[PDB]
């Protein structure tokens, strides 16, 4: 049920605005970051969605305007597709897949070129979308690095310490546009999700989904993604889509999502819901204990699968041999 | 064809004393062991049978009268089974697989005991076969000492040492009945197979043929025995068993068989062929090189796949969970 914008503005977004997709989902909470149940969600390493962190406060006042006259002229990274899914890939893998077809050009440029090539878009027919993806605070205005100053790092810290996790490695800007969607993936970081201008659908997966999602080999340029198509599943080659069942939920402006470790997520920016802005926090997770406690988490399966994958490439000398031995070491021996 | 005994003595045997399989063999070449094709052949590790290494010539006038007199009041290990069919398994692995039924249990007993077991089941119906196998040099009548020490450690000792393998790990003596079969399975170690009574009808196919031949699970007490019924194969779950091509030979006094590390090899003791003696040199192989040759042998791909397994059986803490995890890994993403 979408939620009500105050002052009787009318609904923040209707369903009309959310793609359809063939799994059912049940909402993720939205809990105040004092609420108890909050804190055993993410000590437990489930999602939840905070209503009231203030994390990136100073951000909400953030548009394409303000953010030209204010975040410098150096040069930001935008990533380009033909389609709403964004196929993100990498680069360093390439070669082990030459029959892999980049589907998402990159380009540098400065901002006010992202801004006017995202305007001619609008003033002319727009099948082409565009995502402008780059670290923050680095070669920023100073209107921009107090902005960012001003992010509720108590509140933020303190989760880093009470979780044990590691460093932050990265802060992330994402402007997108409207129906933009980046789908189904896992990352080894956790993720503090905060949300500024716009409503961004957030679908998650639970690690011990990994059989029903079907992630590429480890060393395919898309590794950690998701090889089915949520628009159009091919269940004869991943019959477990089928079975998959996702927490959802919707954050607009002042939202923040835990995204934990491991966990799937496809998230789309709502049609027709104009441009979004997103600021991830992406943290190292905590190092594993000395005792490790069986039985294993489902996402310590994942990582045996994958170390399993990436030390059969080094072993074989190629990671197109991977596959082939998997299946001779299993064919009518383990299935 | 076989092979005409001296003093026209008549055929050492016909083909009505093997067993009928339904993959195509070849011939194991019989060669001198001063022939140079024979150090080509041990070199790079394939099969070869050599006719006068006198490797075991004191042990040639072996028969059971002989060694009852002679080979000492101690104990030796007969293994029992009511089919020909001997299945060997490792009791340590046991506790994996509760659902694993021994097939073929073990006795301790004097020699003199083997020898009327043996004489008894003979005057009787002798569905029963028995198999004494036990380890040489060890707690054994001087008589035999003398007859070992006689063995041609000249030659084995060069052969030893220009393979760079290890150390002599074993020697086992193996008296065998008539018919007695020991399954298709593979060793970590190199083997002079050095035959002294009756014959053994010997069929090795090379490390590639793991597909074919479809081993146990490496942590099974089978493990590294083939599940293949060679006497019914089932296609269904063994399809490529349709593919696998042997090396054959039958081997008799005198002779000795080179089975290098990790060939597979299925022996038959020729029925009506009266009793088998053999005794097994095993050696440990030479160690890795420093660097790696690519492409690898199908050995070494092999060993990358039993270590994958054990890893697995180790991480998980649990080696029942090993099959689930790798269909897991491979079900709509290498397959
Ligand atoms: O970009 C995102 C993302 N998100 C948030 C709002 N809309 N999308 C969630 N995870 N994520 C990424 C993004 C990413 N890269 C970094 C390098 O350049 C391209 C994006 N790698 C892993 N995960
Ligand atoms: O027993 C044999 C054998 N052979 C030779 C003639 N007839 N059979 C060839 N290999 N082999 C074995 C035998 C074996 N064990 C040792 C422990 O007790 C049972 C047999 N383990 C591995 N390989
Ligand atoms: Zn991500
Ligand atoms: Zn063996």
């Amino acid at each position: 049920e979408p939620r009500e914008e105050a002052g009787a503005l009318g609904p923040a977004w209707d369903e009309s605005q959310l793609r359809s997709y063939s799994f059912p989902t049940r909402p993720i909470p939205r809990l105040s970051q004092s609420d108890p149940r909050a804190e055993e969600l993410i000590e437990n390493e489930e999602p939840v969605v905070l209503t009231d962190t203030n994390l990136v406060y100073p951000a909400l006042k953030w548009d394409l305007e303000y953010l030209q006259e204010n975040i410098g002229n150096g040069d930001f990274s935008v990533y380009s597709a033909s389609t709403h899914k964004f196929l993100y890939y990498d680069e360093k893998k390439m070669a082990n897949f030459q029959n892999f077809k980049p589907r998402s050009n990159r380009e540098e440029m400065k901002f006010h070129e992202f801004v006017e090539k995202l305007q001619d878009i609008q003033q002319r027919g727009g099948e082409e979308r565009l995502y402008l993806q780059q670290t923050l605070n680095d070669t920023v205005g100073r209107k921009i690095v107090m902005d960012f100053l001003g992010f509720n790092w108590n509140w933020i810290n303190k989760q880093q310490g009470k979780r044990g996790w590691g460093q932050l490695t990265s802060n992330l800007l994402l402007i997108g546009m409207e129906g933009n969607v980046t789908p189904a993936h896992y990352d080894e970081q956790q993720n503090f999700f905060a949300q500024i201008k716009g409503y961004k659908r957030c679908i998650l997966f639970p690690p011990d989904q990994f059989e029903c999602l079907y992630p590429y080999p480890v060393h395919h340029p898309c590794d950690r993604q998701s090889q089915v198509d949520f628009d159009n599943p091919d269940y004869e080659r991943f019959p477990n889509f089928q079975n998959v069942v996702g927490y959802e939920t919707v954050v607009g402006p002042g939202d923040v999502l835990y995204i934990p470790m491991y966990w799937w997520h496809h998230i789309e920016s709502l049609l027709n819901g104009g441009i979004t802005i997103t600021v991830n926090f992406w943290y190292k997770g905590a190092p594993t204990p000395k005792r490790i406690e069986y039985p294993l988490k489902a996402h310590q399966k994942v990582a045996i699968m994958r170390n399993i994958e990436k030390m059969l490439g080094e072993a074989l000398g190629n990671p197109q041999e991977v596959g082939p031995l998997l299946n001779t070491m299993i064919k009518g021996r383990y299935n």
